[PDB]
């Protein structure tokens, strides 16, 4: 991520057309300004952004592009193009030269730029945004098509498929010596942070210190790194100055670190050495009218009602967040579970096809490299923040039928392998209880999506409790594992009540949630609570869907539904990362 | 109120008829069958009953018949013909007679048919209903005309001006000794209860039982009645069957009396010499669709709700309700503060026309003369029921302008001289404080209507509470009376939802009520509370009703809001008929 001692060039609007008949890449469109097109704000899901039917539900090729002076005062550096996220698929062209492309959609990509680029004169910027989805991609899903070439594309996840540009887009300067890699990893017993570099034609000369440039340590290497002698109440972080230094220039690059180490001990989760407990939400990236656009607003304000309710953890759910809610994160010392977009591996969530989940024809392959990949790069962008506790490898996953544990065993692998300081997960779906699930063993902490009273026992609190606590107990002697509980939660009008505590009303969001958390209570392996979601969330249209998914505790425009002051009661009224001693 | 030992003609669908140039009387429109009718149902106000924006508003003469057959076991008894209930004017005939007239509303009305009918064939009934409001009816109003001759009412309570035939009309028979008159006072010392009797050629055997025919006492004559030796929980009540006996035929008439006896000591109101705390609502006969029509499904589940929410008492708001209410409130043994339609004495409760309230062109003469009218026949309807333990002359009259005391002292007086067994209250309006009021000296309870925070003090907790507090312990230290506090409460949308509690949010009636109630609960004098109103309800339109009244706890459809559990929290968490010792 840049900082330095840069031009953001995601300022105003941008140039948005649509390639229905497909002409864009052989005409070259890139090569010219976009004719017949329409301002569009950056950053931003283009979906929501025109009250356009036809342009919310269009599958197929979008065209960004914009103008951009670059400045004088970058004469003999290095200009790099970066692209903080395009949703799904982007070709990045700079003047009528090719420079990039990327199929991540969710983590950023970036290039570099200095010959194709003239410090001083105006370049233009085209962009080629794809929101397609086949068996290959993360998450998957697979497109069809019928007479007059109307591509209709459907998916498997449950939130709605927002594409475009959704974060920043940066153009950096960097001396001709960058520091393009570092790592830095932390330890803690009852202690200090070896430190890594890359870069060329350079040397390392690492320093770092605490409140305002007062060195508490130092050293010059690509190693050790140990002297003196992050909560998550505060969170105290120091000041990594890194210092890479050539003939000529110098490279100075500050990376903020928090000394913890997490672990897991049985069936508790150790942060710095102690027993915690998960309370909080997991979320989305979902706002009216942007989309899964990135917005400093939101962020100031969601932050301030999870403050509020009294939570001090949450999941960035099914997919990479924006880095900057993981900078907030590890500011105000909040507990991060970290996720890729891979979800939707089931066929077995159906609203009421190939024939068997991992086929060559779906999930074999490519897919499972891919996913590796977008591993690896959730793992190279978001590893060295103090906030990540827990890597998440997939969500809600089919894995029962067969050849399921043969795929997710490698990942399993590769993963532990590339960052072992930090537990890892994957969340189970519900429809694979403790006597059928084939995976929870090759990870650190079994995260558990539950539903009792809702979609079976649909609205019996009196045999839902004894079903939740039968089989949390029996996952409990089964595998002895920290287990959290990151998805319980039941949909809500904001506005119907009822005198019987039926569904759908506050009241049994209410109750439901209760029980939820007796039964969590008198459980000793439960090492944490997330309720389902944080705010009413835009999914794709579907007859359980009332306008979305509404099992969120706030509403779409932030507004607290009965439940709010409840949780608000509960989660504050307990003592900071301790859980009730059964009641 | 009949038994027998009849012909409930209320039974299905009427002829409606409206008459718009006014020919009915005329045209004698009684004498055959209406012309151009659509059928209507009784009980229920004609307003909402069409779904017609013109019917819901017509200000006239609307024409209700229906033909019935007269029974031939009813050969030579007398045939009486009940209006239970006729809102604000009805004449009433009987196969080209003319029979009836009553100007009330409210309360019954009942004539002699036995010459114009003869039992055993069909006869036609005609009933003229008016719905007009001048300043000698009560509640009191004035209609304004223009070219074309459109009537338009306006008048000065809140609620919709609903009318019609609102409750059962009875066809009843007695022999030709019948009992006409009936009282009955009950008295208890640390008791028992005269008697009383009117009849026509008939003597007087008065006996009483308890569960079942077990007399416990007796008595033959119309004085004394006193031997052996009711409450807000169950409600005990004895029957008394009174025998009027003649030469030929008996008459047997069974009247339930509770033994009971209310005064006010100091600042207590005192029920079987015990000091009471009121807890309940002030409701409203009005529900979706049928107006202020009774019914007995909503009588039963608004029971339930307040059976439910801990409320032990509550307010015939603004007019006498149906005595079903009453029957059944002395049954389960709710208190009941019994009032008349005398509402809307005020030219300051202005949404933001004569001179001054006290003139002969408004309020003087026919409208005191009235309105001691309206007070006979509710005391004469409702003098018997254990559970009606205070009088309510009026409902927040302007007593500021000159003549407001030479008004409503000589009704405080001859109320006082028809009943004295029961205190007296009149519940004056907000705008006349401690310092400004000049009528609360001349009754026994001192009932207030508050709304500090809401009209002045608009959403602002802090002030509001001192000015509340201030006001209050001005009163006591004022008059040294018991005070009720028979409104108090804000508008609330049922599902607006707001983190910052500002105001028309349920979370704003929620600390709305409680503020209120702490200052409640640090005065003395302060003998119960009744929220303002128990369930939204229909008014007149006006830029500060958001479809209605919405200062309910419960909506329209009876669903709660989040104030109705707050109440029922702390009304079944204090112990019945106990107030708080200051917290
Ligand atoms: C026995 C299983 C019966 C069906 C249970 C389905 C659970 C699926 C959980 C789903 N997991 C994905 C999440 O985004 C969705 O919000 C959530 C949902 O349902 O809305
Ligand atoms: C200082 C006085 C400012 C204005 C206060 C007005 C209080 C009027 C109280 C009114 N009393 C009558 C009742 O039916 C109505 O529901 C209630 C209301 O307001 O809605």
């Amino acid at each position: 991520r840049p900082v330095e001692t840069e031009i953001k060039k995601l300022d105003g609007l941008w140039a948005f057309s649509l390639d229905r008949e497909n002409c864009g890449i052989d005409q070259r469109w890139w090569e010219s300004a976009l004719q017949e097109s329409r301002a569009i704000a950056v950053p931003g899901s283009f979906n929501d952004q025109f009250a356009d039917a036809d342009i919310r539900n269009y599958a197929g090729n979008v065209w960004y592009q914009r103008e951009v002076f670059i400045p004088k005062g970058w004469a003999g550096q290095r200009i790099v193009l970066r692209f903080d996220a395009v949703t799904h698929y982007g070709k990045v062209w700079v003047n009528n030269q090719e420079v990039m492309e990327h199929q991540g959609g969710y983590t950023p990509f970036e290039a570099d730029v200095t010959p194709y680029v003239i410090a001083g004169k105006s370049v233009r910027i085209t962009v080629c945004v794809n929101n397609e989805l086949n068996w290959q991609t993360i998450p998957p899903g697979m497109v069809i098509t019928d007479e007059n070439g109307k591509k209709k594309q459907s998916y498997f996840h449950d939130f709605f498929n927002y594409a475009g540009i959704h974060r920043s887009v940066m153009l950096y300067t960097t001396p001709n010596t960058w520091v393009d890699d570092i790592t830095v990893v932390t330890h803690v017993a009852q202690h200090a942070s070896v430190d890594w570099q890359v870069v060329a034609n350079g040397d390392v000369s690492v320093e770092l210190r605490d409140a305002d440039q007062q060195v508490v340590a130092t050293g010059q290497g690509t190693s050790g790194t140990l002297q003196v002698v992050w909560q998550p109440g505060e969170g105290y972080l120091y000041e990594l100055c890194v210092t890479a230094k050539s003939q000529t220039e110098c490279d100075i690059y500050p990376l903020r670190v928090g000394i913890r180490s997490v672990a897991v001990k049985g069936e508790q989760f150790l942060i710095n050495h102690k027993p915690f407990y998960f309370t909080g939400f997991g979320r989305h990236e979902d706002a009216d009218l942007r989309g899964k656009g990135f917005d400093n607003v939101l962020m100031v304000h969601d932050h301030a009602l999870m403050d509020w309710i009294g939570a001090n953890s949450y999941r960035t759910s099914h997919y990479p967040y924006a880095e900057e809610m993981l900078d907030w994160a590890d500011e105000h010392g909040i507990v991060v579970i970290d996720e890729t977009a891979a979800v939707g591996f089931n066929l077995s969530l159906g609203i009421g096809k190939p024939k068997e989940l991992y086929s060559e024809e779906a999930v074999n392959g490519e897919t499972q490299q891919a996913h590796l990949q977008a591993i690896k790069e959730l793992i190279a962008r978001d590893k060295n923040h103090p906030s990540v506790v827990m890597w998440s490898i997939a969500n809600e996953p089919d894995t029962r039928p067969q050849g399921a544990r043969e795929y997710f065993a490698p990942l399993a692998e590769a993963t532990r392998k590339l960052d072992p300081t930090r537990p890892i997960t994957c969340v189970n779906v519900m429809f694979c209880d403790a006597h059928t699930d084939t995976i929870s063993d090759l990870f650190d902490v079994l995260c558990l999506n539950r539903y009792y009273g809702w979609y079976v026992q649909s609205g019996d609190l009196e045999t839902a409790e004894k079903v939740l606590e039968k089989e949390l107990l029996a996952w409990q002697e089964k595998l002895h594992q920290p287990i959290i509980i990151t998805e319980y939660g039941v949909d809500t009008l904001a506005g119907l009540h009822s005198m019987y505590t039926d569904m759908w009303s506050e009241e049994y969001q209410c109750a439901w949630l209760d029980m939820y958390h007796r039964v969590f209570d008198r459980v000793s392996a439960v090492v944490g609570e997330q309720v389902w979601n944080f705010a009413d969330f835009a999914t794709s249209q579907g007859i359980l869907r009332v306008g979305g998914n509404k099992k969120g505790i706030f509403t779409r425009d932030r507004k607290p539904k009965s439940a709010a002051f409840l949780l608000q009661k509960r989660w504050t009224g307990m003592n900071f990362g301790e859980k009730p001693q059964q009641g």
